């Protein structure tokens, strides 16, 4: 317009410091599907080792034709809401199977997680309530309690003491509901939350639980429920939040599942829900096929859990320092922000895509570099990647 | 449990008392694709004018044969978010050819328009900006305005001297940039916002403009790109949210236009594309085969605005009192809300499906039913509704 000239001047600004400062986040231009294999733009295959797709099922050809089954049957969208004619049998039918996969009564459907963590805290919670959650959770987690008017607490990570000492704080200041809301995994170490103190707590203050298991459902537990059942800790979490954009596909969608009471008034009253579209026929068929697929066998879990052992051995016996336990998620620890960096550029240079992070989402100097394991990565592929990150940590003077 | 119970409980006194109030949301299962003649559970086959298919692809074989091909070609999803390793071609081929389609630099995908909106104005402005909102934005301008740090501002709908006045105190109360949001076609009462007076405004007082043209995208224009080549006020509107979700197809997606700078800042700051799963690539085929088909053929277009103005005109003769002008939504005003609700009632017994609207969506007692044309109905069907229609109006004692 007329005085724009001197607004996007500042953003421009603004860029060039994200620049200056070694934080401006770049895409790469992906030619193939998602898989272990990926061709970017340049025409190099790369091996991926910073994707969510767990299993391997984000180009599983059963999904992808039950995906078209989908669109044959129901068509390609719905072009309205869900209460007003954006409701198929499908959806029913695939919240129905999700509930008895999570062992919860009634299941209610996103079109992301996003927006699913957004539109649970204000409809449920009023000024009387409180919200404890840990200060590690994800930013959907965060954004979702902006949004709520209840009284807020945090706590450090997975410190038991001072989750009690908030839960005391809460009774204090006179709350009359309390929830403790917690990643199920948190996303930037590797590691579970400690759900069984979590949930002896919450018995001992009378209080609910809300467990996003979106980087656990899938493979976590015995039939791959989420953490809930590694912990073996359910009808113990009231709550449970978690995606398809991860191990159960990778294509979008999100849910919560808990008592029919609280997804009635979900349905009634959840913003994201009432305000945006339906989720597509497409992506319900192919989850209601994931499920079926997960019931089908657990040989893809323990392909993954095989790679995961055998990557944190070798790694581990290199001098890699490794954080995190018994999870998907690997992260190799390296310190400076310039290192990680470096490494990431270098294995990238010997065809081994990984991903680093530094301050603003990890502590400094907590820099690491998040590998992820998956169940489409073969020992071939997965010796090659860990071959190329010692030899990248023999050349930065890392290892010796 | 014992306080889970207690909370249930009361969550249940809230789902009783909205249903006293005649309030509650039911779902209607559909079990056959979404077009015109749609089949509920009950075996029954309605028309349907509660859908946002505009131009009736919802169920286009052009769309599901393109999605086809995009999940053979691409894969089922992503499993990663955009700046990890979540961006394909398709995805900037789509960007490309919206940011033209729309006449804009550049735009930014979001799994829904819900997520574009709230992760733009926190995005953009601080506390040292101003932002000014019709009182009758939708609710996710709502939601995304209210993550914003910036001062808040509302006018009264479609009042542009409360707008000045609005933007007189913006400049006095020394706000540095000052953005004004507004949706392009009211969804409530099917009117295209004042464009021209807005941008002679913001150019009179040095103001930013934003258009949420979801309810006009692919028709709205000459070549259907919204309400800004209605008005012809390109380059005058500086940002454009919008959704694939209506006119666009139905499935899902929604995205941000505006110049480079803009999108770069929002690709490097905006929650909900950081840290929400990328856009499936059978739904980015999909959408880059309706601009084309869009350009091919402004068929649809026709059929949709004949269809309009049949049903405006056959319905204001039969004394009907019909709001909006120029849209594809005709309300039907009908005042009570109990008539209202019969209103639907005896349409959907005519074998019609509709919705009503009372008060806490619109004002007493300015009860609607809006009825929303599309280019999939033919005269045949759209004669069998108005004769449905006329039917149910001379029963009710309301045309005569
Ligand atoms: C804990 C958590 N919640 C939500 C999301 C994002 O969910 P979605 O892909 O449905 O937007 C992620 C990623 C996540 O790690
Ligand atoms: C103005 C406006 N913005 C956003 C939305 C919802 O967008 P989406 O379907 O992408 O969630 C609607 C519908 C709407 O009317």
């Amino acid at each position: 317009n007329i005085m724009s000239s001197a607004f996007y001047q500042q953003i421009q600004q603004q860029i060039e410091e994200v620049k200056a400062e070694g934080l401006y986040k770049s895409e790469r231009i992906i030619t193939s599907q998602q898989q272990a294999a990926v061709k970017i733009a340049s025409g190099e295959e790369v091996l991926n080792f910073c994707a969510n797709n767990y299993l391997g099922l984000a180009n599983h050809p059963a999904l992808i034709e039950a995906g078209k089954a989908g669109m044959d049957e129901h068509g390609f969208g719905m072009a309205s809401v869900r209460f007003i004619c954006g409701t198929q049998d499908i959806h029913k039918e695939l919240e129905q199977k999700l509930s008895t996969f999570l062992g919860k009564e009634d299941t209610i459907l996103y079109t992301s997680c996003f927006d699913a963590n957004a539109g649970l805290f204000e409809t449920i919670l009023d000024k009387e309530d409180a919200i404890i959650s840990d200060a590690l959770n994800h930013a959907s987690i965060i954004d979702g309690v902006r949004l709520c008017k209840a009284m807020r607490f945090r706590y450090s990570n997975n410190n038991m003491t001072e989750l009690e000492e908030q839960l005391i704080a809460a009774k204090d200041a006179g709350a009359r509901n309390i929830l403790i809301v917690t990643d199920g995994v948190f996303s930037m170490d590797g590691v579970v939350a400690n759900l069984p103190a979590i949930c002896d707590l919450a018995e001992k203050y009378g209080a609910l639980t809300m467990v996003d298991d979106s980087h656990a459902v899938g493979f976590m537990g015995k039939t791959g429920a989420g953490t809930h059942e590694y912990h073996d800790v359910v009808d113990r979490i009231d709550i449970i939040t978690g995606t398809l954009g991860k191990a159960m596909g990778g294509a979008s969608g999100g849910y919560t599942s808990g008592k029919k009471e609280v997804i009635e008034w979900l349905r009634q009253r959840s913003r994201p829900y009432l305000f945006s579209n339906s989720v597509a026929p497409a992506i319900v068929s192919a989850s209601i096929r994931v499920l079926d697929l997960l019931q089908e066998s657990g040989d893809l879990r323990d392909r993954l859990w095989e790679n995961a052992t055998h990557f944190r051995t070798r790694m581990s016996e290199a001098g890699f320092t490794l954080a995190g336990a018994d999870h998907a998620i690997i992260p190799i620890m390296l310190g400076d922000a310039k290192v990680a960096a470096e490494f990431a550029e270098r294995a990238l240079e010997k065809g081994i895509y990984v991903i680093g992070f530094s301050f603003p989402v990890v502590p400094k100097g907590q820099a690491r570099i998040r590998t992820q394991m998956s169940a489409a990565h073969s020992r071939e592929q997965l010796d090659k990647a860990i071959d190329a990150f010692i030899e990248v940590g023999r050349d930065m003077e890392i290892i010796k």
